């Protein structure tokens, strides 16, 4: 559900909130890349920070997570957990649910009749709805709905008062709702059926964030007005609620160890998973990775530990990716990042049943690359070449405030791959292997597209990080990193 975050009330607001309409365990969530969980506890009410700075959420007093969804959910189940500094519990138990709609897909606050009509006549299909602030009644609002199968009279708009009375909505009869989610989403599971026998079904909100790559620039103007990428981006972080996939194996007792944060986890269902391990590991098929198919594929992984780092090679030789990607320094803050997994220059080791060579390394401004030789220790005949490309300059917090040193090192990135016949996914890694890497993922997956068709084509930029994020949790972290997507592909598409 995710109602638990509150895109827009003051600390004082939530106090109050959790103090007169909470009970003891009942809790929040509220922005202001810093976020707080305010939660009940002996009628009191304590705040806990947490931090963003592009890796993952960090809750004071608690773990790392990917999402704020899978934070909230570990706390929910796994309990006695989450403490404070004398050290007694702090128990999540109720959430206190939001009523705004700032962050639904379909909420498009003022809007008019013909406006909406316009826009369900140009971008809608049978079943596209939104939500809108009535003009003509100030207070209340509409649901505008399209249905049907042009110009051939076989679809229409239907537009439907909705009455706000006392802070409850409804449709002029029936239940009177506590908030125009809670209606939307009874009358998308119970939908409205007109006298002559057309059913208005809520099937899809009306999508607003496709956008025609030659127009990115007037979008980008359209965001940064008054913040409206703040605006998109929440919204698209109330959907993470849907992304609660089971990460089950990196769970196991034996894996636990090969997880560089506790509970930033694979999921079951795309996770790479390692064959050919001798059968003296009673688990050796796990690694801290998963699959991204674009929908060239991608695999978006941690940076190594010292006791991951044979899994690491045997995941680039059996998926025969020949590109890796690497997004951090080994050290950051004075804090390990990503241990070196490969040799020095001229060097060759052997991690395992693996066999590594750096034939050589070149330098450029914002990258080093390096180019390395794996093989099976066993049957030489195995070698092939793959190639490190070490991204150095990338900030210890936030973005680059130039997308150009990134997206020259994507293009170099590119164009090796495509040089490679069966060639097999791009390994991509940071610390957590989420934030980083999922906004170079993503930078990479929009410039394709516009590769390919040039730039008379549809990009949609939430779509796709929701796409992402269904393989890989948390995939782009922060707003900063969602606005350096658009920043990119702005400027890729003016060097063009
Ligand atoms: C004024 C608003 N309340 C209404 C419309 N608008 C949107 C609309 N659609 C999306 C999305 C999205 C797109 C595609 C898939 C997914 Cl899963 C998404 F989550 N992300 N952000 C969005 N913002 C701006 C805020």
């Amino acid at each position: 559900s995710r109602r638990w975050f509150h895109p827009n009330i003051t600390g004082v607001e939530a106090e109050n909130l959790l103090l007169t309409r909470g009970v003891d365990g009942s809790f929040l969530a509220r922005p202001s890349g810093d976020f707080t969980l305010s939660v009940r506890r002996n009628g009191a009410v304590t705040h806990i920070k947490i931090q963003n700075t592009g890796d993952y959420y960090d809750l004071y007093g608690g773990e790392k997570f990917a999402t704020l969804a899978e934070l909230v959910q570990y706390y929910m189940e796994h309990h006695g957990q989450l403490k404070e500094k004398n050290g007694d519990v702090i128990e999540l138990k109720y959430p206190l649910n939001c009523a705004d709609p700032t962050s639904e897909r379909w909420f498009h606050g003022h809007l008019s009749g013909k406006e909406a009509e316009k826009l369900l006549t140009e971008k809608g299909k049978h079943g596209s709805f939104l939500v809108r602030e009535s003009q003509s009644h100030p207070g209340d609002f509409v649901l505008s709905v399209r249905t049907g199968d042009s110009n051939d009279g076989k679809s229409k708009v239907t537009h439907v008062m909705i009455r706000c009375q006392e802070l409850k909505y409804d449709v002029g009869g029936g239940e009177r709702f506590d908030s125009l989610t809670d209606l939307v989403e009874h009358y998308k599971k119970n939908p409205m059926v007109e006298t002559l026998g057309t059913v208005l079904q809520l099937k899809q909100p009306l999508n607003t964030t496709r956008i025609n790559a030659a127009e990115i620039e007037s979008r980008v103007r359209e965001l940064s007005k008054l913040q409206g990428f703040w605006e998109e981006f929440e919204t698209l972080q109330q959907q993470e609620c849907k992304l609660l996939y089971s990460r089950k194996e990196g769970q196991r007792q034996e894996n636990k160890n090969k997880n560089r944060y506790k509970n930033i986890l694979p999921f079951d269902h795309t996770r790479v998973v390692l064959h050919d391990g001798d059968p003296n590991e009673p688990v050796s098929d796990y690694i801290n990775a998963n699959i991204i198919m674009p929908e060239k594929s991608y695999i978006a992984t941690q940076g190594c530990l010292q006791n991951t780092v044979n899994d690491f090679w045997r995941m680039v030789f059996q998926e025969n990716s020949r590109v890796i990607v690497m997004t951090t320094k080994e050290v950051e803050r004075g804090k390990s990042k990503c241990v070196k997994y490969w040799p020095d220059e001229y060097a060759l080791k052997e991690y395992g049943v693996m066999r590594v060579r750096n034939v050589k390394e070149s330098a450029a401004h914002d990258y080093t690359l390096r180019e390395l030789k794996l093989s099976k220790v066993g049957q030489g005949n195995t070698e092939r070449t793959v190639w490190q490309y070490h991204f150095r300059t990338w900030p210890d917090h936030g973005v680059p405030s130039d997308p150009g040193g990134v997206l020259d090192f994507l293009e170099e990135v590119h164009h090796k791959q495509e040089s490679i016949m069966d060639a097999g996914p791009v390994v991509v890694h940071c610390s957590a292997g989420i934030g980083r890497t999922g906004t170079f993922i993503v930078i990479d997956i929009l410039i394709d597209i516009i590769r390919e068709k040039g730039v008379d084509c549809d990009i949609d930029v939430p779509k796709t990080i929701q796409m992402v994020r269904s393989q890989r949790s948390g995939m782009v972290q922060t707003e900063a990193q969602y606005r350096f997507i658009y920043m990119a592909v702005q400027h890729y598409i003016e060097t063009l």
